[PDB]
């Protein structure tokens, strides 16, 4: 698919890395900022897409938003903050 | 209000994806299939309701039908797709 060399072009050219990137810890994407990473990378790779069409991309391919985590005495949780999942990597 | 809930639940649940969906390319709803889509989604979420006035509705929330591409020798066009982009 066309769809995941552009996932990976990407993912993985690390001038992209305030964006989208692996995170951390765990094997997952981050996109730390959803509108953030829709104005300065997701156009750049998918030019008329837009935040939703992409996730029910990654969704096709098996990649999954993570289970919110709601912290301390309001269990928050920041909206804009994304991270996904691949269903064969648990 | 009551409608941009309703159509947001509906366009946003997987489980909708065969007769509901955002566009692969460019940034559309897309109905593959208006009958189906009638059938087994609209008078789901909503009930004694129908195509025209779910449209009607759209319309109103900034939603409107995407020019027809005419395909081939015979400039044709599947009437039961549509796809409805926002004004922005």
């Amino acid at each position: 698919p066309a769809f995941v060399n552009k996932l990976w072009s990407m993912v993985n050219d690390k001038s992209n890395e305030k964006f989208i990137h692996w995170s951390t810890s765990g094997e997952s994407i981050v996109v730390p900022n959803r509108e953030r990473f829709v104005q300065e990378v997701l156009k750049k790779y998918f030019k008329h897409s837009n935040f939703a069409s992409f996730v029910r991309q990654l969704n096709m391919y098996g990649w999954h938003k993570v289970q919110d985590v709601k912290s301390g005495s309001m269990l928050s949780n920041n909206d804009s903050r994304w991270e996904f999942e691949n269903e064969r990597h648990a």
